[PDB]
């Protein structure tokens, strides 16, 4: 089994990477915020999947805080609180860092693109298509990470509470 300090070292590099990725979605999310009201009148269909990334990104440092307090609980930690660092979940997390790592790649010209297309009256209709495609798979990438980041925060909480309880005496 991998030793915790190596487990400790690969979620410092993954949950810097998650801050890096909420910064981010909050530029992105604020550009779809701007596009959304922008096409409101002009096209309505980009409109409303501009709304949705807005809606989808709302929250997200919330959807990593189990990752990120299991972090901040090594320091002076238990043996039995370093049992949570499980090298299967962080194993599963670099690969749901990867894939929003690449989700942000794609999206990022997407919105100055509309607007390019749109001020030479070209079409949106791919791009919209384009845009509701990658709103699907950062839904579903999301949700995965959310899943896992809830259950750590559950777990790390019950833990935190059982040790602080023990200082009764």
């Amino acid at each position: 089994a991998t030793a915790n300090l190596h487990l400790y070292q690969d979620l410092q590099r993954e949950v810097g990477s998650l801050k890096e990725i909420n910064f981010m979605l909050s530029v992105l999310q604020k550009e779809f915020l701007h596009l959304s009201k922008e096409f409101a009148t002009t096209s309505k269909d980009l409109s409303a999947v501009s709304q949705d990334f807005y809606s989808c990104l709302q929250g997200f440092r919330d959807n990593y805080k189990g990752f990120e307090s299991l972090l901040d609980e090594y320091k002076n930690s238990t043996e039995e609180m370093r049992k949570l660092f499980s090298q299967e979940i962080i194993a599963d997390l670099k690969g749901s860092v990867a894939s929003l790592r690449e989700e942000i790649r794609f999206l990022t010209p997407l919105a100055e693109e509309v607007r390019r297309l749109a001020h030479n009256q070209q079409s949106l209709t791919a791009a919209i298509e384009e845009l509701k495609t990658i709103r699907d798979s950062l839904r579903d990438e999301i949700g995965q990470l959310s899943q896992l980041s809830k259950t750590l925060t559950s777990q790390i909480a019950l833990q935190r509470k059982l040790e602080h309880h023990h200082h009764h005496h």
